């Protein structure tokens, strides 16, 4: 009747996991891969699962929801650095821009979402005129899920 511990530390990941959609593969590799850059690896993975090509497009304002966000990367439309990034599970770091393709702008979705914007990171720099978004630094956890902790997900790994 009591669940113990180590269900409660599953049950967590199952939340991260269907949070911003980070399929399983994405999840695991994504995990190993977060345990390259030096920094509690627990923040690392929580750093990835932001920098998903998909989230900063939906977090800044280019689309109302993952669906509008994803479909807008596979379009092509998201000039990375000034360079189509069709890939949805690559990965953007600091210094690169992130700017919607000209032919791409009077998409009704994006003009839908440039108004639903109300609440930019302060290491997301969002410019409307252009229409393009710049990493300029990277994210911390007084913005990503606080009722989340990786810890119970971390010695998952190790067993």
């Amino acid at each position: 009747m009591k669940l113990s511990e180590y269900g409660l530390q599953l049950q967590e990941k199952q939340k991260l996991r269907h949070m911003y959609g980070v399929n399983e593969r994405q999840f695991r590799k994504t995990f190993e891969e977060a345990g390259k850059m030096p920094g509690k690896h627990g923040e690392n993975f929580m750093i990835l699962l932001e920098s998903r090509l998909d989230n900063l497009v939906y977090r800044l304002g280019l689309a109302r929801t993952r669906r509008q966000a994803r479909q807008l990367v596979t379009h092509g439309h998201i000039l990375v650095d000034g360079s189509r990034v069709n890939i949805p599970s690559y990965r953007v770091k600091p210094g690169q821009t992130i700017a919607v393709r000209e032919k791409s702008r009077n998409l009704q979705v994006i003009k839908e979402a440039l108004e639903a914007n109300n609440y930019i990171p302060d290491y997301l720099s969002f410019d409307p005129e252009k229409m393009e978004g710049t990493y300029t630094r990277l994210p911390e956890r007084s913005e990503l899920p606080a009722e989340i902790n990786e810890a119970l997900i971390v010695e998952f790994y190790s067993r």
